[PDB]
């Protein structure tokens, strides 16, 4: 099963000069706990946007170019990263825009946060067609004095 997990902004602003300029704790605590223990599948550019390995998962880096750390699995195609992932439950997709593309068709379940707030930016989630997808789970939160902005926690499953 492959799963595709991200945070959006309005307007499904994923991004902005390859950063994330938000800070949401709580968020980053909910991608930890949904992450730990799976294989994670990234682009190039989300991992020099990380900077270093996700402890306790396996980091699979696509790229089109050799790899240039040895501490991640780099592959070169789609198919080699799901391959390289073995038989595992659940595949985790953590971005960035142009993976997401890529593995949305192939993906069973997207885990999304909502995040009310206003990003210039420069890459978009891609667009999906809801009526594809159910929502089973979601739970709101309020801003508090450590999360700046209002969200929303949504686990949606293909119908
Ligand atoms: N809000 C969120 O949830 C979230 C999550 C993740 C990322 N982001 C943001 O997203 C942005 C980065 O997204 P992005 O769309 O620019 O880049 P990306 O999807 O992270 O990486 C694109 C790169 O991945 C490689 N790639 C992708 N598909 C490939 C394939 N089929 N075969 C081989 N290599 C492949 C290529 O690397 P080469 O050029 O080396 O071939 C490509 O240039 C940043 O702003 C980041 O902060 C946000
Ligand atoms: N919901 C969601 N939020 C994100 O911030 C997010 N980020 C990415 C890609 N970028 C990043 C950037 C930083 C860290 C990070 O530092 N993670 C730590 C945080 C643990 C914690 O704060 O409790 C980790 O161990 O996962 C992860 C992914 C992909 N999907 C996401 N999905
Ligand atoms: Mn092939
Ligand atoms: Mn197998
Ligand atoms: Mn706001």
């Amino acid at each position: 099963m492959i799963s595709l997990i991200a945070a959006l902004a309005v307007d499904r602003v994923i991004g902005m000069e390859n950063a994330m300029p938000w800070n949401l704790p709580a968020d980053l605590a909910w991608f930890k706990r949904n992450t730990l223990n799976k294989p994670v599948i990234m682009g190039r550019h989300t991992w020099e946007s990380i900077g270093r390995p996700l402890p306790g998962r396996k980091n699979i880096i696509l790229s089109s170019q050799p790899g240039t750390d040895d501490r991640v699995t780099w592959v070169k195609s789609v198919d080699e990263a799901i391959a390289a992932c073995g038989d595992v439950p659940e595949i985790m997709v953590i971005g960035g825009g142009r993976v997401y593309e890529q593995f949305l068709p192939k993906a069973q379940k997207l885990y999304l946060t909502h995040i009310d707030a206003e990003v210039e930016g420069d890459t978009h989630f891609p667009d999906y067609e809801p009526d594809d997808w159910e929502s089973v789970f979601s739970e709101f939160h309020d801003a508090d004095a450590q999360n700046s902005h209002s969200y929303c926690f949504e686990i949606l499953e293909r119908r």
